[PDB]
């Protein structure tokens, strides 16, 4: 019900068609139990201007709204979510936020969907990938994207929540590998304590 309660709060407080309003409403509700990380995500999207962006993990649609609102007209955000109920909520959130024309929601397991992206969603390569699904899928899905030929030179991976709860196996792989150039972004609580972070890993090719 929680995700449904997040949606219900947005519907009562946010302005229809105003993606920023929606983000702010979600942040206000969730705080009771992120905008700071938001600036990092926004900066990566604005620097790289991806035309085709794959999001792994949709949840309530917060990250889809955040990213989609900064995309160019014609850009595509393809979001994979394993839970149909979370997908239904994400669709309603992106609809309310006014960004639905950019978004393709796909329900299923990333393991099964990734190898079908080219054929079923007419993808050639991805410009960017946002990893925010189950932490222990970050590494296997990164390897799968590479194996499937979906990464090109300069494709940006941005992985959220890499410190808390953490995706250390992913971090060790992309940092150690010569195939990825990595940058760590710290997320601060009250501008004082580093409580989480994101990793940006740019693909350089298999070698
Ligand atoms: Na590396």
């Amino acid at each position: 019900t929680k995700e449904q309660r997040i949606l219900n709060h947005v519907l009562q407080h946010a302005e229809p068609g105003n993606a920023q309003s929606v983000l702010e409403a979600i942040d206000t509700y969730c705080e009771q139990k992120g905008d700071k990380k938001g600036k990092i995500v926004d900066a990566v999207i604005q620097e790289h201007q991806p035309s085709v962006l794959l999001e792994l993990g949709a949840y309530c649609g917060y990250s889809a709204v955040r990213m989609a609102r900064l995309l160019s007209p014609g850009a595509r955000l393809i979001t994979i979510e394993i839970n149909p109920d979370c997908a239904a909520i994400t669709q309603r959130m992106v609809d309310f936020a006014g960004v639905k024309d950019k978004v393709t929601l796909v329900v299923g397991a990333s393991q099964d969907i990734i190898p079908q992206l080219k054929k079923k969603y007419d993808v050639d390569t991805l410009d960017m990938v946002f990893l925010d699904h189950w932490k222990d899928r970050y590494l296997p899905d990164t390897l799968l994207l590479e194996e499937c030929g979906l990464l090109r030179k300069g494709t940006v991976l941005l992985a959220d929540n890499v410190i808390c709860p953490g995706a250390p196996d992913f971090l060790a792989h992309v940092r150690g590998s010569s195939c990825f150039e990595c940058t760590h972004y710290q997320s601060f609580l009250e501008y004082r304590e580093v409580v989480d972070g994101l990793e940006k890993a740019i693909y350089k090719g298999p070698g």
